[PDB]
């Protein structure tokens, strides 16, 4: 309820800011604003994926197609959100390089600064909505959206700072009379412009930005992508389980121990444990289940192989 | 061995064509060629992800970190490849729109056509290498690479066709004397050009292209993303398993059956099956294992709950 409400609220603000970008571009007759609107549509797609994962995760319930439920679906949502962000971060890095090799002037700096401030306010509102997620499957699913919100919030901050630096320290050649543009090599033409450091302010910061994101993206793409690989949860180690099951009387060996994490705090472990006396099997198995519960594994399947 | 050889060969050709693009851009002094080279670097990243998945999938061995192995890692590689491709298809769609709202002229059509033909030859070689995959994971990891190769091969075909149509049917205004450019609205300026249909040839085809890719991408993103959700394999249905286990004498009920697919043809099913007589448990369990093998489930775990 609360999570879906937050996601729907952020989606609604994202459409509203999309409409704001479109109408502002229409009055100003600018196309890069439309491109930024379509990037906001990419953000809409990320929010939609998060919403799909969050609904479907409620199924739980033993269905015919999935006997476990659909909480792992939420986990997958987190995972896919993380991979879309690694990808958009890599696209930002490739755009930054493309702007290093060819700088781009910013036209109409004031409206760009205003739209950047509006987007910063929207992204800060979204960040406050998603602050609680810096049980777990919910934490991962909300962390994906939180990382997307942090990414486009940092983008808004970069845009605002760049627009301010352009408006305060860039002397353009758009006047049209006796102006030479050293930094931007060919001003499309068949005084001296502003210092060349400003024209590269957008790329460098962007690069720094993606690094930040990549850093903060790495745990999620680590945490979500190891649950679906059925890696043993970090709280659980296999040596202690093996030795404690071997120390239990009535246990000859523990031939095949499989431990994995379904989603969040639901850890599933199945083992085969050899026993000699069928009569003692029930108390041996209850002790084994007690050990599994002691170490935090609550759903188990134990097959006794009488010899 | 063979799969890693194919992946390394395609990676080597991809670096060689990257170097070709870079050197051609250097002699021609063109920047969009560098952008295409960085897109080829994105293809390099996809191939690298595939290589990592393939290399890690050969571990198995029931590592301490993962008691099942790392074949699911290969599955995840397939999945992430699919996701990456969907994202690039959506970026192509957003670039196509950006070119619909603002068409772009193609400069130096002959060198673009030649580089497109070279890339088409490289991509056809890669497609022939990956033709065999239109175990199962081996297929999924390669189908991911096959879809990437098909995508940039279709991109090369689009580039070649567009360059040919420009060279044959576009009358540019680059001569500099008495030329008006109706289609491209402002030719950056403070006769009649070629017909306006050519300037939009690249977007429309691109859109069609992504549709194709998206279509062919959907099964992979369906097939890989349902294995990691532990959905029951399509060959297996739960009603027959339940009824056949109930019909077995000595079985009171099958209380929990979870059946899922690890990777490829390795299907794992665990169940609880209440039995009355411990003496009859061994033959009852061997019959149950025989049924599980009969339906194609070879790794099981069956816990008898004596009452
Ligand atoms: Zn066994
Ligand atoms: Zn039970």
């Amino acid at each position: 309820g609360r999570n879906r409400g937050r996601l729907l609220c952020m989606l609604a603000l994202t459409f509203m800011f999309m409409v704001l970008e479109v109408v502002v571009s229409r009055v100003t007759s600018s196309l890069a604003m439309l491109s930024d609107s379509f990037h906001m549509l990419s953000d809409v797609l990320a929010l939609v994926v998060a919403l799909v994962a969050e609904r479907f995760a409620r199924r739980t319930h033993a269905t015919q197609k999935n006997t476990f439920g659909w909480i792992r679906a939420e986990v997958m949502g987190a995972l896919v959100n993380a991979i879309f962000l690694t990808g958009l971060c890599f696209a930002i890095l490739l755009e930054a390089i493309e702007r290093f090799i060819e700088p781009h002037e910013m036209q109409q700096p004031l409206v760009v600064l205003g739209v950047g401030v509006a987007g910063l306010l929207v992204n800060v509102l979204g960040l406050c909505l998603f602050h609680h997620h810096s049980d777990r499957a919910g934490q991962l699913n909300m962390r994906g959206v939180f990382l997307h919100v942090l990414g486009d919030a940092l983008g808004s901050v970069i845009v605002v700072v760049n627009a301010l630096v352009f408006y305060f320290s860039w002397k353009g050649c758009s006047e049209g009379d006796f102006c030479v543009n050293p930094c931007f090599p060919d001003p499309c033409k068949a005084y001296e412009a502003g210092p060349c450091w400003v024209l590269y302010l957008d790329p460098t910061l962007c690069v720094v930005m993606v690094c930040i994101l990549l850093y903060t993206t790495y745990p999620l793409l680590k945490e979500s992508a190891l649950i679906l690989l059925q890696t043993v949860p970090k709280q659980i180690d296999i040596r202690n389980l093996i030795k404690e099951l071997r120390n239990v009387e009535g246990v000859e060996e523990v031939h095949e121990l499989h431990v994995w994490q379904l989603a969040g705090s639901r850890i599933i472990a199945t083992a085969h444990i050899k026993c000699e006396d069928p009569t003692s099997y029930m108390e041996v198995a209850k002790t084994i289940k007690d050990v599994f519960h002691n170490h935090g594994i609550h759903a188990t399947t134990i097959q006794p192989e009488f010899a």
